[PDB]
C-alpha cells in the first residue's frame, strides 16, 4: 500500500487498535503494510519516531478543542479543554499511554501558546495560569490511564465503591474532580493578595 | 543469593532503578540473583506477577502517610497522603508507571477502607468522598508519570513556562493544582444542597 506520511500514520493507529502499546512493532506495522522491514525504514527509523507522531496526530484528528470560543470565560474554555482532551486520549487503546511524556510538538507550538496567552489575559499570572494548564492535564492524564490501564473479600465501602466506578465510564469521577479542581482556581484567582 | 520474598523484591526493585520498567525482565532478574531462570520460575511466575507486587511493596515500604493522624481536618489528611503518595512513586525510576491501573492488594484493603469511612465521617458522601479520593490520585500519579515519562524555535510564554517548570522538580506545580483540588472539594462540601 501507499506510504505517505498519512497513511502509514492510519495504518498505525488502525495497529494501536489491535495489540495496544506494548504490541505495537514496527515489524508488524511493515506485514500490516504488506512491505519488507527495510522498506518501512526509509519512512520510519524506529518505535519512538512513531509514538511521537501518533501522540501529535491523535490531537490533530480528534482534539477539537484546543481553542476558546470568542468571548469564552477561563472556567469554560478550561472544561471544554479538558473533555475533549479525555475523549481524544480515550479514543485509541492505550492513547493516554502513546500520549505520555511527549513535549508539545513545533506544530502546536502556537496552541499551547494561545492558551498560556489566554489564560494571562484573564487575570492569571503566568505562574498561576500555567499551574491551571497543568493541573488539568495531569488530572485528565491520570484517571484516563488508570481507565485503560485496569482495562480477596471486600470489606463493606470498598465493595460499594467499585461498584460505582465500574457502574460507568470513569466519566463521573472524572467531571466532578474537573469542577472541584476549576473552583479551586477560581477561588485562587478572586483572593488576589488576600489570605485565602 | 536468598530467594525469600523480601530478597526478591529487594532484587527486583535494585534492577528496576538500573534498567526502568520496559528493560525489567525475569532473565535479568535471575542474573542479578545468580540462578537460573527455572530456578526463578518456583519464585515469581512472570513480569505481571513482579509487578503487582512490586506496585504493593513500594507503597508498603515507603507511603507512611496512608492513615490521619488522630484528629486531622480532612483537608490535611489528603494534602500529607497525597504528599507520601507522591513521594514513594518517584523512588523508584518508572515508580508510577510501575504503580499504574494496580487494584487495591488485599494487603491494604483495610487501608483504602479506613480513608473512605474517614471521609464520610467528614460529612462527604460515599460517593463525593470517592469522587474526592480518586482526583487526588488521579491528580498525583498523572504528575508524576509526566515527570518520569519525560526523563523547534520557542514563541515567548512558551519558553518561559518550560523554564519555571524546569526551575524545579515540578514541586510547586503539584503542590499549588493540590490546594486548588481540595478547596475545590471543600466549597462543594460546604455547599450541602444549595446551588453552588
Ligand atoms: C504548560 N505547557 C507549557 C506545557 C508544558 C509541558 N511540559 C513540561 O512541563 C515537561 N516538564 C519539563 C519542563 C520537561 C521538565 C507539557 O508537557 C505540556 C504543556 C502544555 C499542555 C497543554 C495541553 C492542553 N490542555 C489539556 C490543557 C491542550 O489542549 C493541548 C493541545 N494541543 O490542544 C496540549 O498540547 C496539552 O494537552 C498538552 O499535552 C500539554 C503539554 O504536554
Ligand atoms: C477509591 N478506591 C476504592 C479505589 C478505587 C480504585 N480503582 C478503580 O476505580 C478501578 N476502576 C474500575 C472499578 C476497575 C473500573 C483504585 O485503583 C484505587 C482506590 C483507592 C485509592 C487510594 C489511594 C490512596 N491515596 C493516594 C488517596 C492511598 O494512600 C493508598 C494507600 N495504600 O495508602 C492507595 O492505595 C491509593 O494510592 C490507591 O492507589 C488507590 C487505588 O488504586
Ligand atoms: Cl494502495
Ligand atoms: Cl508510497
Ligand atoms: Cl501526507
Ligand atoms: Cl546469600
Ligand atoms: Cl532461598
Ligand atoms: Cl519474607
Ligand atoms: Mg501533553
Ligand atoms: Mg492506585
Amino acid at each position: 500500500s501507499r506510504l505517505n506520511r498519512e497513511s502509514v500514520i492510519d495504518a498505525a493507529l488502525e495497529l494501536l487498535n489491535e495489540t495496544g502499546i506494548d504490541g505495537l512493532t514496527t515489524r508488524k506495522l511493515a506485514q500490516k503494510l504488506g512491505i519488507e522491514q527495510p522498506t518501512l525504514y526509509w519512512h520510519v527509523k524506529n518505535k519512538r519516531a512513531l509514538l511521537d507522531a501518533l501522540a501529535v496526530e491523535i490531537l490533530a484528528r480528534h482534539h477539537d478543542y484546543s481553542l476558546p470560543a470568542a468571548g469564552e470565560s477561563w472556567q469554560s474554555f478550561l472544561r471544554n479543554n479538558a473533555m475533549s482532551f479525555r475523549r481524544a486520549l480515550l479514543r485509541y487503546r492505550d492513547g493516554a499511554k502513546v500520549h505520555l511524556g511527549t513535549r508539545p510538538d513545533e506544530k502546536q507550538y502556537d496552541t499551547v501558546e494561545t492558551q498560556l496567552r489566554f489564560m494571562t489575559e484573564n487575570g492569571f499570572s503566568l505562574r498561576d495560569g500555567l499551574y491551571a494548564i497543568s493541573a488539568v492535564s495531569h488530572f485528565t492524564l491520570g484517571a484516563v490511564l488508570e481507565q485503560q490501564e485496569h482495562t480477596e473479600n471486600l470489606p463493606p465501602l470498598l465493595r460499594e465503591a467499585l461498584q460505582i466506578m465500574d457502574s460507568d465510564d470513569g466519566e463521573q469521577a472524572f467531571l466532578h474532580g474537573l469542577e472541584s479542581l476549576i473552583r479551586g482556581f477560581e477561588v485562587q484567582l478572586t483572593a488576589l493578595l488576600q489570605i485565602v
